[PDB]
Formats: C-alpha cells, sequence, structure tokens
C-alpha cells in the first residue's frame, strides 16, 4: 500500500548522457549507438539566441568545432547534421551501453521520467505529465538543455522529449527526439507563453481509483451519471472532454474496483461542485492529473523493468 | 526553475539488485562486493511470521538451501551469517558493478530515495524522509521486501535503509543495512503502530526558501520573532522544535535570499495561525516538510553525481 509519485530507473538513460560543447555553449547530449542528439543552439552564442539562423550558424562549423565528453574521454565527430530542432553528430566509437530505444512522440496527458543533466551528468529523476498545452512542470536550471524524457517497457527505453527552454510561469517546452517542438514553440529568445492549461480528467478519474484500491473512499457518492452530463459540468471547471476512449483505458482499474467508469464521473462532479471540505485524498488537498491509468496499473500491480 | 520531488539517479543501486529465494518465500538482496544483504525473514514461511525464531530457523538451514539470482545467472551462496534484522550471505563472485559505497544511520527529517524492486528487478525510484516516529510513507507491495534506500554523494552511495514491514495507516518500516529497526518496530507479524507524528519544522522552513528562490513570495510578512516564541506556537500545531543547529544549517538558504531564518519564521507562524486562504506554495495547498535544507540547494544549484 501508499501511493507515490514514482520515476522509471533512469540506469539506461544515465549511461547515455555526454556534454557536447561548441565555444563557449555546453549542454547535455544523448549519445545512442554512434550518434550524439542534442539540442541546436549548442551552435549559438548569447546574441546569436535572440533571432538565431541556424542553417547559416551550422554552416560555418566542421566536425571538430564540437567537443564531445563521456565523462573524461572525449568522443571523435565524424558528420553532424540538423533535422528540425535537434543536432546529430556522428562519433567514431558506438556507446556500449545503447539499451534498446524507440523515439516516440506522445500525446498530451501522458507521463514520463526526466533526468535532470548538468555538464553531462546526472542531477536527480521526477516523472512529468505532458500538459494540454504542451507545457511540462518541470525542475531546469541553466545548463539543463539536452536532459531527456523516457518511458520504460521491461527493457526497451522510449525516449519522448528533450528539454529546450523555459516560458513565463516557469513551465517548460522541447522536442521529440526528431526535433519537433510539443507545441507552437519555437527555438528563438522571444515573447513566448504556454496557452491556458486544462485539467487531464481521465487521469483524474485513474488517481481516485488508485485512492479507492489505497482504502481511502470517502469520495464515493451513490449516484451514476451519464457521459454527456459529466462532460457539460468538467467544462465549467476546465476539465478535458472525457472520451469513449478514454472510459475504455479506465476499464482495468473499473473491473479492479467494481466501480464503473461512470459511477467515478459521478463521485467527480460532486467533489467539482462541492470542493473537498478541508479533507485529503491519498494526502493531498487537490485532485491531481499526473497519474495515467497505466502509471496507477502500474505502481498498485509492481510492474518491474 | 520549477521545484520538484526530485529522486537521486538509481543506475548504481539497480546494478546492486538481486532476488534471494529461500524455499517458496522470494525477496530482494543488495549484492555488494561479495556479499548478498537481504531481510532475515526471507527463511520464513507464512506460519514462521507470526513469531519466528530467526537463531533456530537459521540454524537449520545451509549455503545450498539459498538461491540467489542476479538477473538469469545464479550467484553460488559459500557463507551465510545473521546481523541483527539483516542475513548476509558470501557469494563466490564480486559485484564487478559494486560502487563506492557506505552504510549510514538517518537521522529523522533525513531524506534518501528508494528504488522499490520485485524479484531482484526495479519497478521505480521516489524520494522518502525519514518521520518522527521513524515510519517512512512509501509505496511497497508484497514483494518489496530487501528494497534499499540510498542517497549519492559526486560517486559514493550511502545506503540507509531496507525495507522489511507495513504498519497501520499505509506506512512503512525497515532497517539500517546493519539489521537495526528505525524506531521500536520487531520484524513478527503482531500488533504495532507508529506514534503521533510530528512536522518536520526546518524542512518546511526549507521548502519556503525555495518558494521564495522561485517567486513565489505572498507569505513573506514584515514581522520577526524570537526563536522561544516560535517554539511555542510549533509545539501547538504539532511541529518540531527548531534548535540553533536547524537554524545553522538553514543558513546558505537564508544567505542567498537575504531573508534571516527568524524573520521566515515569522512568516511560518502566521500561515500556521491564520492558514493558507485557499492559496498555494510552489502549486501545494499543504505545507511540504519532506525537502532537507540540501536538497533544495542541489536542487536549485544544479549539484550532479
Ligand atoms: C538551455 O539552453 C541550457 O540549459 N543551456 C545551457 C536553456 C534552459 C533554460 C534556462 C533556464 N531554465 C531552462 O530550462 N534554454 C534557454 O536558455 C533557451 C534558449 C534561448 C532562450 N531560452 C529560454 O529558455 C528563454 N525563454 C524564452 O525566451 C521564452 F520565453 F520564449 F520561453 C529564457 C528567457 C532564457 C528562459 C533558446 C530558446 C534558444
Ligand atoms: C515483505 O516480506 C515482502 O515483500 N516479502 C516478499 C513484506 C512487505 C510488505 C507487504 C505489504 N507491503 C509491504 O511493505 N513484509 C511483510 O509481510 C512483513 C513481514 C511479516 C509481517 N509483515 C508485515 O509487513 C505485516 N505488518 C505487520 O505485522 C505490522 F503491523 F506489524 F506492521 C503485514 C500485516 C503483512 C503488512 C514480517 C514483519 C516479518
Ligand atoms: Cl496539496
Amino acid at each position: 500500500s501508499g501511493f507515490r509519485k514514482m520515476a522509471f530507473p533512469s540506469g539506461k538513460v544515465e549511461g547515455c548522457m555526454v556534454q557536447v560543447t561548441c565555444g563557449t555553449t555546453t549542454l547535455n547530449g544523448l549519445w545512442l549507438d554512434d550518434v550524439v542528439y542534442c539540442p541546436r543552439h549548442v551552435i549559438c552564442t548569447s546574441e546569436d539566441m535572440l533571432n538565431p539562423n541556424y542553417e547559416d550558424l551550422l554552416i560555418r562549423k566542421s566536425n571538430h568545432n564540437f567537443l564531445v565528453q563521456a565523462g573524461n574521454v572525449q568522443l571523435r565527430v565524424i558528420g553532424h547534421s540538423m533535422q528540425n530542432c535537434v543536432l546529430k553528430l556522428k562519433v567514431d566509437t558506438a556507446n556500449p551501453k545503447t539499451p534498446k530505444y524507440k523515439f516516440v512522440r506522445i500525446q498530451p496527458g501522458q507521463t514520463f521520467s526526466v533526468l535532470a543533466c548538468y555538464n553531462g551528468s546526472p542531477s536527480g529523476v521526477y516523472q512529468c505529465a505532458m500538459r494540454p498545452n504542451f507545457t511540462i512542470k518541470g525542475s531546469f536550471l541553466n545548463g539543463s538543455c539536452g536532459s531527456v524524457g523516457f518511458n520504460i517497457d521491461y527493457d526497451c527505453v522510449s525516449f519522448c522529449y528533450m528539454h529546450h527552454m523555459e516560458l513565463p510561469t516557469g513551465v517548460h517546452a522541447g522536442t521529440d527526439l526528431e526535433g519537433n517542438f510539443y507545441g507552437p514553440f519555437v527555438d528563438r529568445q522571444t515573447a513566448q507563453a504556454a496557452g491556458t492549461d486544462t485539467t487531464i480528467t481521465v487521469n483524474v478519474l485513474a488517481w481516485l481509483y488508485a485512492a479507492v484500491i489505497n482504502g481511502d473512499r470517502w469520495f464515493l457518492n451513490r449516484f451514476t451519471t451519464t457521459l454527456n452530463d459529466f462532460n457539460l459540468v468538467a467544462m465549467k471547471y476546465n476539465y478535458e472532454p472525457l472520451t469513449q476512449d478514454h472510459v475504455d483505458i479506465l476499464g482495468p482499474l473499473s473491473a479492479q474496483t467494481g466501480i464503473a467508469v461512470l459511477d467515478m464521473c459521478a463521485s467527480l462532479k460532486e467533489l467539482l461542485q462541492n470542493g473537498m471540505n478541508g479533507r485529503t485524498i491519498l494526502g493531498s488537498a487537490l485532485l491531481e492529473d499526473e497519474f495515467t491509468p497505466f502509471d496507477v496499473v502500474r505502481q498498485c500491480s509492481g510492474v518491474t523493468f
């Protein structure tokens, strides 16, 4: 029992982190086989970053201008190319610690672990959600760029996020490993704001199931609701619409607790309309939306990697 | 910017986890050099655990009765001994992945990372505090026993916790790596309850400093207080006394923000007396006490390992 925000074990990703330096700019890279992936703004000075022409800056660089270090060892760069907002440095040595891996573009509402890194060295690991407005609520300082986000499925590391920038409100934005941004953001130092965020309804329901599994049952009411009537009420409180796909994904938790998804929807509607009245659920005074249905099942079933 | 509950990177500990099986009992062990450390109740059946005589059960076991597995590889056991609540199995192979390490007994109020494991395989990592009542608020299922808690200091892993049991309220108890329990608990299935818990004051202050560093400053008032007057008020709200040692440990955050510890104490006193009035601090509606002063400095300075 107990329910905690839990990250994936980071060891398979720790073995892939390197430092990339171009002139006086240093940030983190991800070394898989004989390629190092890092944010393309490694090739800018401070002044370049207000309106950089990356294609123009990269034409003036050659392989030897990229200093890649794996702990104390320099890796010799033997090719370079830009893909969207990511630089790919081919190196003469394959990383012997490369795990089985995939590059995946995640959907808003999905969670992942971030391995925050500085100078190619791991600082810490924590769990994030891709927000509906395409930001993450991270913890990132200057030097963190090229830190990565990932999921593990048994032996396979699915890389989904590379860190690039901080937006107003101290939220974060970055790319998939093909260098395409999540959301409407660009890698330029100019005024950019996230859209209005929305609460990930399907994740709040998953967490109420987690609360029932742990014996926190006070908020269960005697009512059901229709999907249509639930969605009209959720809309008012800036909750995402709940779709039939979301109901189907909640099926395993529903089956395990014996509580129909639309009965839990009736309980969530009463919490939104009436509040929590100074009570907590799983130790929280606010409804939590950064646990997916799969995160709840993994943690409450002891899935390992 | 941003502030998150962050765990240590787990890779150095992931390379030490093994499975130990004695009869039909399986749990996790920690393999350092040529020794495997695990909870001594690996040698009990279900029925033994209501009132076990561990010395008696262990005299009837020999080396070959302990099945240790490191992934697919069986490690041959060549000696065994009991130290307090921990079994030590000597094996014929040194773990080539053994990090620089120490065994340390932590103090209440200190934090550590737990690597939750099942069948010798990592499931997840999260950050805990040793509560004043010698429990942790973990997430542990049947099969998690012998999961470990640790801190990292550059290259050195300080192991502080081995998991043994779950108490009422879904809190957790275990031993240091010398097999001595934290708190008054015993490894027997009998009625045991944690004492009344208390809030770790020095950690709440550390987190209010973290809030100021991140630009959440609404709760700062124009007052100071004396250590004596603060402690009389804290006592009422089941906060630990703040000692001069605690004030000295808060010195670096105090110096960085320019806010004297006793001025922050005046702000905390007003939050305890008046509440938060539906506002949040660093996104939380409750005062958080599981960040140490050192956790705040590491995260807000980007300390790496
Ligand atoms: C990253 O370049 C790094 O760590 N380099 C060593 C850095 C990470 C960033 C700094 C503070 N916390 C973080 O997450 N990223 C940047 O500095 C990016 C680079 C330049 C401007 N960057 C920003 O993050 C801007 N943000 C914006 O301009 C805004 F508003 F659009 F988001 C700030 C103002 C420096 C935070 C790039 C976008 C190329
Ligand atoms: C551990 O033995 C394991 O994982 N084995 C494979 C297991 C971990 C435990 C189960 C549920 N969540 C957990 O953290 N520990 C135990 O079963 C211990 C063993 C027997 C009784 N144990 C308990 O944790 C008891 N607790 C108590 O009796 C109490 F109240 F004192 F705490 C429960 C009731 C099974 C939870 C030992 C103490 C030897
Ligand atoms: Cl909260």
